[PDB]
């Protein structure tokens, strides 16, 4: 039908708009510490701790497919990245300390990611 075809193009522009939204939160981990999934090999018991693991490249894999259908799905996997850190690390580690500047710089970013999602529709 051509609703559908209407559909899909409004998926295709959100896919757009969360791929440019990935690309500023991604720049703001300049350290690559969030940019693949945590190593079961190097880290064997994590699932122990952390039930959903995140990481950009994992984010990446989903938006390419479309399988974002809204924003606040997109925001759920990127604080999924920052909550499992700050869990499975302790407050004094590199690692806690790069998810909580992650979660300030982006806090930004997704701000006004928000206002163009409802203005743009």
């Amino acid at each position: 039908s051509m609703e559908q075809v209407a559909m899909e193009l409004r998926l295709t522009e959100l896919t757009r708009l969360l791929r440019s939204v990935l690309d500023q939160l991604q720049d703001k981990d300049p350290a690559r510490i969030f940019a693949q999934p945590v190593s079961l090999k190097e880290v064997p018991d994590y699932l122990d701790h952390i039930k959903h693991p995140m990481d950009f490249a994992t984010m990446r894999k989903r938006l390419e497919a479309q399988g974002y259908k809204n924003l606040h799905e997109f925001e759920e996997d990127f604080d999924l990245i920052i909550d499992n850190c700050m869990k499975y690390n302790a407050r004094d580690t590199v690692f806690y300390r790069a998810a909580v500047r992650l979660r300030d710089q982006g806090g930004v970013v997704l701000r006004q990611a928000r206002r163009e999602v409802d203005s743009i529709g």
